């Protein structure tokens, strides 16, 4: 009834020892142990890891014999490592960056390859102070767009293939079939995600074209104000009169420049709209005035610069009576 059959139970020996030849591998094994997984899964997972160890030995021996050269074998092993961790989703990481660092560095120098990218990078870097710290921030979002876009495009292109299957896409359906949260939802996500991305790039354009320095770059209430003082700085009547008219014209000139700038901005908007026509009309006329207005603006700034130096020196001191 009992059927003892067998029942071995000899004294225990070596209650501990080394499992894997590597401590690192041993650590991972312990991690799986604490995780606790089904018997079948544990045996299968453990087996796979064992294969990796064996393969490692083989790779070493192959190199010893002298066969590997491209290094694809090692790359395959590395890729598998990431793949296994990726599937398990145990590829956890956190920011910390220890106090010490290799600070070694010594590889190929790279940064900008596409001329278009160099335009924005250099434009800001010089347009103001877009120092690699600020440029880096802009780059954070730049690549962010590249990665997100590739995911949407890559994923779309991925499922796009499963559409021309045996070349067949048509059925007695005005809109296939929608019952809620099916097709319409996908289209909405497409417009929402793409428009968001499109708006994102537009935002970057607006930031670089709008999110820049504001307020007058000069018109300081010090230099110009000082000239205004001139009168209160105790001057002669003749010099005061010539000065009064001189200052009046200076303030009037700057004011006029500002007016042109306003019209220049509006004119620019019209140019963009007119260009949308495609007929090429009004484009030439708008461009002509566009450059002319820009020319006067630049010319005015130049004149002010010279006037600033001339007046600065002459006003330095009304030493020669009427100067």
């Amino acid at each position: 009834y009992s059927r003892e059959k067998n029942q071995p139970k000899p004294s225990p020996k070596r209650e501990s020892g080394e499992e894997f030849r590597m401590e690192k591998l041993n650590q991972l094994w312990e991690k799986a142990q604490r995780l606790h997984l089904p018997p079948v899964r544990l045996a299968e997972l453990h087996a796979d890891l064992k294969i990796q160890e064996r393969d490692e030995l083989a790779w070493k021996k192959l190199k010893l014999d002298g066969l590997d050269e491209d290094g694809e074998k090692e790359a395959r092993l590395i890729r598998n490592l990431n793949v296994i961790l990726a599937k398990y989703g145990l590829d956890g990481k956190k920011d910390a960056r220890q106090v010490t660092s290799n600070s070694l560095s010594g590889t190929q120098e790279d940064g900008l390859d596409d001329p278009r990218l160099e335009k924005l990078w250099h434009k800001a870097k010089t347009s103001g102070k877009f120092s690699g710290e600020e440029l880096d921030k802009l780059w954070r979002e730049f690549l962010h767009h590249k990665e997100k876009v590739h995911e949407y495009n890559v994923l779309l292109e991925t499922l796009s293939r499963t559409e021309e299957i045996h070349e067949n896409v048509i059925s007695p359906s005005d809109l296939s079939d929608i019952k809620g949260s099916v097709l319409h939802s996908r289209h909405t996500e497409l417009k929402e995600k793409l428009r968001s991305i499109n708006q994102g790039l537009d935002r970057l354009r607006r930031v670089s074209h709008q999110g820049y320095s504001t307020e007058a770059e000069f018109e300081e209430p010090r230099v110009i104000d000082l000239w205004d003082l001139a009168q209160s700085a105790n001057l002669t009547d003749k010099e005061l009169e010539a000065f009064r008219e001189e200052l009046k014209h200076f303030e009037a000139k700057i004011e006029k420049h500002n007016h042109y700038q306003k019209q220049l901005e509006i004119a620019h908007e019209k140019l963009r709209h007119a260009e949308s026509v495609g007929d090429g009309e009004r484009v030439s006329r708008s461009r002509e005035k566009h450059a002319l207005l820009e020319g006067r603006t630049k010319e005015l700034g130049y004149t002010v610069k010279k006037h600033l130096q001339d007046l600065s020196g002459r006003i330095s001191r009304a030493r020669h009576n009427e100067l």
